């Protein structure tokens, strides 16, 4: 791909953070914490799984930001509408405002309903992730693999403004207390 070009300069919105989740203080990384973190409450954040969004709001054009997933055994990224559900329980799916893959239980799916299979022979350490807002579109690439395509959402309906979506997951297994990181351009 020929992407990296329309590179933006994510940043978390700590707001918007599940109450568990501690982002350092340049906004480019979070994890899940052991306790909750000592935050107030607040409409915007995610109550029920360990989400957060990026402070970004885009409504045109072509995006592309890395994400680093190295040693995690579970994760969620894409982006999502600005208007999506934040309390309560759901699912991640176009009709839900989300689009999105993830790792669970040593398997890649792309959030569609129901899920879809992904097919990756090398497990990535670095996602890039592409959005063309007027084509409708939004993709996945191994950066590991020489930039090769996980997955294509095509025909988006994204009626609104999207946003950055990350999920560290649960860390009941003692295995996933590892970061996502926003990687340097
Ligand atoms: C209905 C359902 O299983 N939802 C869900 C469960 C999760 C999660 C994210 C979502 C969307 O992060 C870890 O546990």
């Amino acid at each position: 791909h020929h992407h990296h070009h329309h590179m933006v300069h994510i940043t978390l919105d700590r707001n918007t953070a599940n109450s568990w989740l501690i982002i350092s203080k340049d906004r480019r990384q979070v994890r899940m914490g052991d306790t909750h973190q000592n935050v107030s409450d607040n409409k915007e954040r995610f109550s029920n799984y360990p989400m957060v969004l990026g402070a970004q709001r885009f409504s045109s054009g072509k995006m592309y930001w890395e994400v680093d997933v190295t040693q995690k055994e579970a994760w969620d990224l894409g982006v999502c509408r600005d208007s999506v559900q934040r309390k309560g329980q759901f699912s991640l799916s176009p009709e839900n405002g989300f689009w999105t893959i993830w790792l669970w239980q040593d398997s890649y799916e792309a959030g569609t309903s129901p899920q879809t299979t992904l097919h990756i022979q090398v497990p990535p350490c670095q996602i890039g992730i592409f959005v063309d807002y007027e084509a409708g579109v939004v993709s996945f690439y191994n950066i590991t693999d020489h930039g090769s395509l996980i997955y294509t959402f095509s025909e988006c309906v994204f009626a609104g403004p999207l946003r950055p979506f990350f999920n560290v997951g649960f860390n009941y297994s003692g295995g996933n207390a590892a970061p996502l990181k926003l990687c340097p351009l």
